[PDB]
């Protein structure tokens, strides 16, 4: 797996993230996990975790899988760095995210991220609680 640029447009919640990505506009859903609706508990608390995270680097970069890089909606589907740390695993190891959408051939960052949410949920942080 490669990381490549893009600049934040716009946080949009825990687990989605507008971007400008080769000089386009996507919207990007963060592999492996998921978090809960702006609207369910620990949604707000997802979506200012992801939004400071993002907004707060200087450099932003997204890292496809080896699968589909687009899901049914047209989002983008990565992993998100932001200088140089994964959004994806820093929700999960918080308990703000659990790993989930687990499809074969995108799936390289699994157990990486399962490890985190053992980490959480032995913690019992935020979901886990
Ligand atoms: C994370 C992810 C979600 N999706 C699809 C599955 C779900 O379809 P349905 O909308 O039919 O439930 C939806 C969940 O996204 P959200 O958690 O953003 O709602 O996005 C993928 O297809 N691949 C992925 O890797
Ligand atoms: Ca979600």
């Amino acid at each position: 797996l490669h990381k490549e640029p893009a600049t934040l447009i716009k946080a949009i919640d825990g687990d989605t993230v507008k971007k400008m990505y080769k000089g386009q506009p996507m919207t990007f859903r963060l592999l492996l996990v998921d978090t809960p609706e702006f609207n369910e508990k620990y949604g707000p608390e997802a979506s200012a975790f992801t939004k400071k995270m993002v907004e707060n680097a200087k450099k932003i970069e997204v890292e496809f899988d080896k699968g589909q890089r687009t899901d049914k909606y047209g989002r983008g589907l990565a992993y998100t760095y932001a200088d140089g740390k994964m959004v994806n695993e820093a929700l999960v190891r918080q308990g703000l995210a659990k790993v989930a959408y687990v499809y074969k051939g995108n799936n390289t960052h699994e157990q990486l991220l399962r490890k985190a949410e053992a980490q959480a949920k032995k913690e019992k942080l935020n979901i886990w609680s």
